């Protein structure tokens, strides 16, 4: 019913001890709260710090999770880890991961599944890139991925869908309230039809682009939109600023 | 001599708070030589606990980093963060990476370079698998790998080469102390050839395979060998048994 407004703060491979501490402190002070779910995610390591310095209110989700409990994979890491330490979420399927590391739909799926099985909140990143939007495969792209996700899935009372349009990410161009509504609406419907009303309904859909001070408001002011994923911007008081979005 | 036993513990993802602590303690209360250099690397989010904890004389590494400091690489850890925390050792292009993910020469190189740059110690993985070993192209591959490394590199003091016998990967096989000696000697020549005498001489080549108390002395004595890049072993006291079941 709610579709509780959701803000995702993804720190990326940025932030130094100092700056990060700063950011967190700020966020804490930052009364602004509301009926808002704010989830912060930072590099594996900084992870612990994050947990420890931060406060409940802001959930800590990590970018990139690995399927399997334990194993032989120098580099990677298992969710159990963040778990034992203090993280409760995990974002995967990020256009970035998609493009640079070659992760696969199959991978996203397995990931998702393990995480859930293991009690981890999941954040599925689904995305389209200029070139494809163009030939007109938004449909195919998004629809497929979501398929993958749900398929591997096993319930959502802990799941969010974040829609990324790369056709407008550092690729020159202007992404409007509109394109968002449009694509969002559609995903939703796909969702609904393939899974069921309850699911369709309770599952939250957030905007994955350049979300700033003014945009946030602008976008949420939009119907079938329940949240967003901030990067760049997120680095500053912008987060609060943005989070504050509302009708 | 100018060259001391180099022992590196690659924990992969098996990590647990309890476990780690105990291991550490044991290790720390343990008696280790000074002609031997000991360093261990594990999950980004444990790397910190590790340092906070472990006895000031034990070395520490990241089994990975992305070829960029501050950037948009969801899930990637940076050389820079490494240092910021206070880490000094980094691991690039390991077999696991390389074959169950998709990491390559150019990549590895670029990385090694940046790492060297950020004043960090580079640990580079060179690997020979079944097919290659077989054809007898192992040589070719190893040398090409070494060069890539080499070129990216230049400051051979904070530069360590680790040799991986894969053909001893779910093959029901086992690498002969002969084979490894062979590999090591040939690698040294190649380096000798390409860079110079000084290099060839000073440069540390370590074994990236099995390794236990019962193979330890033998192996180590092996002559042309400077140590181990150990997996399993470094989780429990087996490591220390080794460390001191070396002499």
């Amino acid at each position: 019913a709610p579709r509780k407004f959701f803000v995702g703060g993804n720190w990326k491979m940025n932030g130094k001890r100092k700056s990060l501490g700063e950011l967190i402190h700020t966020l804490d002070g930052a009364k602004l709260s509301a009926d808002t779910e704010v989830v912060c995610g930072a590099p594996s390591i900084y992870l612990d710090f994050a947990r420890q310095k931060l406060d409940a209110k802001i959930g800590v989700a990590a970018q990139n999770c690995y399927k399997v409990p334990k194993g032989a994979f120098t580099g990677e890491i298992s969710p159990a880890m963040i778990k034992d330490i203090g993280a409760a979420w995990v974002i995967l399927g990020h256009s970035e991961r998609r493009h640079v590391f070659g992760e696969s739909d199959e991978l996203i799926g397995q990931k998702v599944a393990h995480a859930l099985a293991e009690g981890l909140g999941v954040i599925a990143c689904i995305g389209e890139k200029l070139d494809e939007r163009e030939a007109g495969i938004t449909e195919k792209v998004v629809f497929q991925e979501t398929k993958a996700i749900a398929d591997n899935v096993k319930d959502w009372s802990k799941v969010v869908l974040a829609y990324e349009p790369v056709w407008a990410i550092g690729t020159g161009k202007t992404a409007t309230p509109q394109q968002a509504q449009e694509v969002h609406e559609k995903l939703r419907g796909w969702l609904k039809t393939h899974v069921s009303d309850a699911v369709a309904v309770q599952s939250r859909i957030i905007y994955g682009g350049s979300v700033t001070g003014g945009n946030c408001k602008e976008l949420a002011s939009q119907h079938d939109v329940d949240g967003f994923l901030v990067g760049g911007a997120s680095l500053k008081p912008e987060f609060v600023d943005i989070i504050n979005a509302k009708h």
